[PDB]
């Protein structure tokens, strides 16, 4: 039902566009890549990638920007409405924003120097934004690798390697101090940091996130290549360096026997790693799409249109 | 207009709710799934799934249930009334009748070992029930193929897919002999059985349905697998073993020239089975819903809201 | 995802039944193994090897056959068609055009004397033609070198053993005079000949394509072996006699010091040209094809299933 | 580092000395100051504008004179010789060549009723002609849209600003029927005219260039105004009136998404026209100019001094 | 594509772990390395090596163990997957099926006493079996030579050297009884013994190979020395003490023009026959192998990865 | 004498031989950038930009790779290698070691993000290697800034801006522990830590540099963006995060009075810092060259050509 050349005769240029606002982003806001990519996740996990995460409060319904995984997290916003007016501009009432973000997602990996293929695309945006569903769908930093695995086998991401290859996302970007505390100081009440932190990097760490700093400073997620998307990611976690504890779980957790491989393969081979992104990519922009009829098409990515 | 997502906000655990009462039915009524579906099927058949064959006499209109296809013959009704009380306990005034009925027939699939899928939500109820429509709209199963898509495409389901694909839900339940006898002894006034009844199938048939025992003993309509919601039904055609005439004749008749290859070709894929019973269904389920303010939803299935 | 071995438990003899049509034209028309090498390319580099290129007209989507590269120049459709029929007839819907097209050119290629190989099957067919996007993605005879290969990577063929050996497939085939027009008499508005264009060769060449003569006569482009698929296509350009400017500028052009290599390389090895020649194949076969249910399997070449 | 007071202690008087000239040969050559402007152009864009274009053949390199984009085309190199002459009686050895065909194009455009301005001076004068790269820099009527916006990227021109104001060079000026014919009679193989050419226009068009004249012949880029320096060749575009491929395709083209604006833009408003011709311009005027001590300060334009 | 360094720093010791394991079973069973070699032999001539022979029934596609020529005669397969174990333990998830069966059939000869060599690796596992393939691609012993050669060719094995060394695998090895009665007592219907076979070897088989005896019992392929890999084999073709008839007809059928020639030349030279074998062998091994990303790397020999 | 278009007609393709060399590099080197301008600086200060350093030792002459600030230290020697092979077989014996490795300096520059400039080229190869020059030529980490400035004039970079600027070339790469453990632990002989040195940073470093770990142990010279050339490395000066000991001084030596202003400069505007980069680069490149026919064009870069 999605196509990736659904635009190519109403809206060639689509992809250009939403490649070119991207880059021009990125001279001033280097992190808008890997927050774009974030977004897209979000969006995709609360009953499938329908746009639900862009719209704002109304009186009808609550935005699941106040959702807990979201709140004071997420960014990116004002970044997709320009280039939404940018391709309104080119294509009137055609592209819906659940589209463009799929291919905006699509775009920032490539432009951060990893693979690059054609999403499918056709799918149309909801009438409403699910907070709840979103306090209940997205997963958090301490979950046990069972977590994260019930979690994506709950959208529908059933395969160890969706998790493990969706988790490279964690290749670029920043986490905030708040997120790692617990790990650096006192893991899980027993007044020791987390045994499976290397320890030097466990210096580093500290250094950045002081007992008493601010806990909303941001760390890397990647200390090898910390905004190129590659799979350093993976030789990280063979080292003990995965940054938050749902990273070092998919190597450390005694439930880890079948990610254990999964990982080891990816950090061998970068093609390897490029490919199972590539597919888990397209299975996680398949989630309970809204297509034909169903939703709409905004004119503006905040707002139902009236 | 009718989305899948509608209740994910309202009431976000309908679908748990009608899944564990059928769950709980099933233990003491294993034809439960079966039941269910079909009244689905009939509701829908008649002015649209608006759950008009769930209302029961009054002084200004005559039940759905006293029509020539539903009379001695339909059943589950208690059973809806069962999950009806329990969401109105949990949401209250919130899910209709007609997309509860929607939700069962899917969760009762499912159940019995069928497709999973969210279905569209958003129908609201009906102010009257519709026998003589009833009586006009209903297939009976000693109708000819040309009489079979004839009244399919009257309701909107113009596709020889629809009508093959729909048929499948004879993968399960049960059937009375009274709708064989024409076929066993004496067919068409012919003197002799139905020629496209297999003749091993016939003696087993008759054993079942001795010409003078009770017309209203049950016969499974799959033979392969009785109460799994599996393809073995194109299965069965294939070999002359379909148990009513209207499902033979999609492979036998004159006139099954574009039918013969949709039942050959889920005969073989489970799959492809599947995705055409799966957007059938979700035909079935659009036909001309009461949506937006008109028609109600009713506390209690039986009656109108007064 | 592609795999060679596609067809062989649900049509074993698709190749052959490929190989006995193109045998049988090969009598009556012994130019359409070329042609139908041309038409995979030119299929595969507007959207990827989907079957696009092979879809008239319609009152959604313009014909990709009156595109700029394929307008009176295009040809073997009803070949195809008549494949196709043949090969349904075997395999009721289950073979693709997409598929069928790739199996004929690389059929067409042995059968022309070419190495021999089982191309990556399981493409299926697109639901629209792409006029406008032929028009920007087909490269044309006038194109410099850093042009042709600035169109190469455009599609994802960014080797230059992609171009090289892709340039081959003009080892057979012919030319229409109008395209070399421009290099007998006035190449580039100096009111001389090609400099590159070995000029024995062009007194031929004039005698074949009189100044007032019929610009859509035909010359062959390989004049050592002009029906065989063989290497003599790089020992010709060596010599100056590469018949179309893009043929002559892979070696001849002052960017072309990384095609040089490759071009003595092949004239000097059939075998090593054939290697080259199978692997850009495979390459250029993989241009982001639909698989799994992308797209369709269409009943006729020529129109989208309905 | 160019700055537009560069010659005011040194040389006052050159551009009027520039301007005289100017001025006297308009007298005997209207088309001289539509010459210049191209003669500038083509400087520019072969290693920044260093008079490399002027230099004569020598034994150690080739004239960029016979680049395809230059042989039998380009023209005006006399009148520079003389405004060479007259500045070199008044400031001897001051006044580099690159700065005076700099002066030069600016002077012509004022003189034709475009903006007035001060172009940033001092650049210096090339060692050597550069054939080759003139054979590979220069833009040809032919290219498509995104051809256009690779060569002027190429050598750092990359807005699309660029691209449309400097396109209004061709308010003015002529060009030879040899340049038109593929559109006017075999658009691309077509065997018909390029169906973005207004139809009254391709009649006027064919009565200028019969399908047997003389190609050399001449004809205007701008039919409203031939010799003004004014915005009226934006509004030709709107009207599919822009003389050659290259001219239409910023309003014609599928991919003429970031184009089409400007060109309305620039339609509306001389003002805005002009302002965006001089930025154009002085970016232009600011390729890998040669500078401080690089390059010379050449007495004859024609040669090195040796 | 293949390269006999593959493994080299990947998995280093795998030879050792397969030439161990062989050495091993040979104190048990003398006949494995002959079986290991047939079942490489088997592997190769359904498309291609890719260890589609070793898969075990599943829903989806019966065993190629079911074929014609491997039902109740191949033979050797848990050896295989004793091997597969050991070098699953010592280098995970890297070494393919395919690849092991090569390198095995290599460490058979070479401990039977026959050439040494490295066999060019990296090939991969197939997703299915073949039977219907193995059915038509598996020569029989009473093929005649012109079938046989045919036979070869159709895999791609088109040189008469090919047929005449791979034939020499009879150097060793088993056959039954039922394969050779047809020859020892009604050659084809001629109600005598084949003329071919030598009188005085004539009268040993059928001491072995009584008219009533076990169809089952086994004799020795190669009566010079039945278990040395060597060249005695054509030895006995040259005194018309071939086993099997496709054995004798490489050397008396009126068609062996081009074999009696290779046959002399390697009864002649163990030096030249050795040569050929392996050169002959790494052709056989190159039969469209599964490179790359395709097919996959088993955990274990008779399944699928799921 | 040196001028930027000196290979421009003899070899035009050179810049981006080298460019795509280093791209290709930084796959899997990500310090490859960095370690090539060193080199090139390396190269100049001893006895200008002439490839000596580049020489691998002989009987006439010991190596500048023994050199105290070359020994285990410099590196990509064999990247150079690499690029000049790919050179040579585009334009033989054109273009000298010395012009290749200051292409390449400039090509890193532009490629880790910093400013794009043409280099002034037509440089040729030294004869011999001067070992005790470079130890008494290149700077070490623990210089006072009057020696910074002494050892800078000895090679004729006499402006402040010259030490400034190219000591920015410390905006990306790395620098061993044993190079500033004087400075964590007891800074001349003081018993205590360098004072200049930021004490949050200091905690960091000896967590990065133990006292008693691994002196080769690599530490970013830019904390901000270790990777990237941007101005970073000025603003890290102000608050004292100057890594070695002559960074910090150009901010806090009592002798920094000409270079704060400088230093202050660079760190607020990315343009001044580019500019004043590219002219003191220019300066560095311009040191004693060999130009004419002085010196060589080597065949490879580590031997004198025989
Ligand atoms: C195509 C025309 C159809 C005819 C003529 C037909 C006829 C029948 C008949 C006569 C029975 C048995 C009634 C009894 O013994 O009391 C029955 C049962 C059933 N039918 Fe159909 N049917 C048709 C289509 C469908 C469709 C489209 C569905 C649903 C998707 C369906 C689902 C069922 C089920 C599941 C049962 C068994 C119900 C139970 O055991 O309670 N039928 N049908
Ligand atoms: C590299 C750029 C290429 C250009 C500019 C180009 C151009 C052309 C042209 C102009 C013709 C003759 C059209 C006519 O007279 O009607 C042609 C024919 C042909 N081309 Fe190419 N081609 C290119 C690449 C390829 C590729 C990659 C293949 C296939 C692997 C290919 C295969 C053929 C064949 C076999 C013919 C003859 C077709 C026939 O006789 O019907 N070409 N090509
Ligand atoms: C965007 C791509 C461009 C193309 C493909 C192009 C093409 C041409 C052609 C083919 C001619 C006529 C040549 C002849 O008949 O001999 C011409 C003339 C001219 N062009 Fe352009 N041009 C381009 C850009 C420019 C630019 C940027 C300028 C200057 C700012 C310019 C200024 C002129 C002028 C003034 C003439 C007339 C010259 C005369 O009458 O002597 N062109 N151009
Ligand atoms: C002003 C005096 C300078 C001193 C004392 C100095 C010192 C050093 C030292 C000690 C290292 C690390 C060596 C190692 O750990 O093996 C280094 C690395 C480096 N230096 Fe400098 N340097 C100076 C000037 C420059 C200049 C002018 C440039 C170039 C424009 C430069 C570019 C680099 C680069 C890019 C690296 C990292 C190389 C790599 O990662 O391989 N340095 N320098
Ligand atoms: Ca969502
Ligand atoms: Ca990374
Ligand atoms: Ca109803
Ligand atoms: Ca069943
Ligand atoms: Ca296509
Ligand atoms: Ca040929
Ligand atoms: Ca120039
Ligand atoms: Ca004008
Ligand atoms: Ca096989
Ligand atoms: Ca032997
Ligand atoms: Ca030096
Ligand atoms: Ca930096």
């Amino acid at each position: 039902q999605l196509t990736p050349t659904f635009y190519d005769n109403s809206c060639p240029n689509v992809s250009n566009i939403v490649r070119d606002t991207i880059v021009n982003e990125l001279r001033s806001d280097p992190r808008i890549a890997a927050s774009i990519l974030r977004l897209h996740f979000h969006d995709c996990f609360v009953n499938g990638c329908d746009a639900s995460i862009l719209l704002d409060n109304t009186t009808s319904f609550r935005t699941e920007k106040d959702a807990f995984g979201n709140a004071n997290s997420a960014r990116g916003f004002p970044v997709i409405d320009r280039m939404k007016a940018a391709v309104e501009s080119a294509c009137p009432r055609t592209v819906s924003c659940a589209d463009l973000l799929t291919i905006a997602a699509q775009q920032s990996v490539t432009l951060a120097g990893g693979p690059s293929w054609r999403v499918p695309l056709g799918r149309r945006d909801s009438l409403q934004a699910f907070l709840d569903l979103a306090n209940a769908n997205l997963p958090a930093p301490f979950f046990t690798l069972p977590q994260l695995k019930d979690s994506f086998r709950n959208v529908g991401l059933n395969r160890s390697s969706d998790l493990v290859a969706l988790s490279g996302g964690h290749t670029f970007g920043k986490n905030q101090c708040r997120f790692i505390m617990d790990r650096l100081y006192n893991f899980s009440n027993t007044g020791l940091p987390d045994p499976t932190l290397n320890t030097t990097y466990l210096q580093t760490l500290r250094g950045l996130c002081p007992l008493n700093g601010n806990l909303s400073a941001l760390v890397d997620f990647d200390l090898r290549t910390p905004t190129i998307f590659d799979n350093k990611y993976y030789v990280n976690l063979e080292e003990q360096k995965g940054l938050i504890q749902s990273d070092q779980e998919l190597f450390s957790s005694p439930n880890a026997t079948d990610t254990i491989p999964l990982v080891r393969s990816f950090a061998n081979s970068t093609q390897t790693f490029f490919n199972a992104f590539v597919e888990a990519m397209d299975r996680m922009g398949n989630i309970t799409p809204l297509t034909g009829t169903q939703g709409q098409i905004r004119l503006n990515c905040r707002v139902v249109n009236s």
